[PDB]
């Protein structure tokens, strides 16, 4: 592995640091409980999921949400969350040598179809098989609980769950998240490019990169490269499947608004 690849493995990490406060080491150490004595509070039913909303009462009141069903209440909240991700991914995919350079529609176009196959990828890192970490690492809502949301509302989390938890297997840590992050957003095949062949060797760079830095970080996978090709698979399938959910909730869920800006995203997505 050269410098100049080297370094570009190394700026990538620091935009990944520095723009994801929730990061897979600062996780991993909560879930532990190794640091800490003092857990976060834990969500497994509609009693402490009422005693934690007491918390951000005042939002629920501004949305007018505060009377409306549970499983719409965790639907909106969530609706936040992927704002934060997706605005904190348009600023992580600066670093990414040549992002800046594409024309703006482009731009535009690589993190509307990257930034959920991002997500899901990044909120493995917050997961474990009975649950996920949830406002900066203060709270852990249970997958049981999850689960016995009614219908489809139980049907959002379990195969992001079911992603994590094989995702995981393969041991990653930030410095091989970012690097699989940034090759998710510089999609050559994106529909609607215009630019493809700037796009493409764009991607040939992060994955050359990425390719290196996984034989480097985890010599004893030798094929740690190839599965992580199928996952961004899997991943693409994953939010197509997911795509499909929300469309089905947006329409037969008259209660359940959709955001401003993930209505774009969402909005002739496939
Ligand atoms: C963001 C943070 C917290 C809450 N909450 O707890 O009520 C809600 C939101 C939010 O963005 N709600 C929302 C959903 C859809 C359209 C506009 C606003
Ligand atoms: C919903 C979507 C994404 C995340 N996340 O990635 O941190 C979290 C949630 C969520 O359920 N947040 C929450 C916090 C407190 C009480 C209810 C729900």
């Amino acid at each position: 592995m050269t410098a100049d690849l080297k370094s570009l493995a190394k700026r990538i990490y620091e935009a990944y640091l520095k723009n994801f406060n929730m990061n897979k080491v600062k996780a991993r150490v909560i879930l532990s409980g190794k640091a800490s004595n003092n857990p976060p509070f834990v969500i497994h039913d509609m009693e402490t999921l009422c005693m934690a909303e007491k918390t951000l009462v005042a939002k629920l009141v501004a949305n007018g949400i505060q009377n409306k069903e549970a499983e719409v209440r965790i639907f909106h909240c969530c609706q936040c969350t992927s704002v934060e991700t997706v605005t904190e991914l348009t600023e992580f995919a600066k670093a990414i040598p040549g992002f800046a350079n594409l024309d703006l529609n482009d731009q535009v176009t690589l993190l509307k179809y990257g930034v959920y196959e991002a997500i899901f990828a990044m909120l493995s890192s917050v997961m474990n098989k009975d649950g996920m970490l949830v406002a900066y690492g203060n709270g852990f809502i249970t997958r049981e609980f999850l689960k016995s949301l009614r219908k489809p509302f139980c049907d959002i989390m379990e195969p992001k769950f079911d992603f994590a938890m094989k995702f995981n297997a393969l041991e990653l840590d930030d410095s091989d998240i970012s690097l699989f992050v940034a090759a998710i957003i510089c999609c050559g095949d994106r529909p609607g490019l215009l630019n493809v062949g700037h796009i493409e060797k764009m991607q040939e760079g992060i994955v050359h990169v990425l390719r290196l830095h996984l034989q480097s970080n985890h010599p004893d996978d030798i094929f740690l490269f190839p599965k992580l090709l199928q996952k961004m698979a899997d991943l693409r399938q994953l939010v197509t499947e997911h795509a499909q959910l929300v469309q089905i909730i947006k329409k037969t869920e008259s209660d359940a608004a959709l955001h401003p800006l993930l209505q774009e995203i969402y909005r002739d997505m496939y």
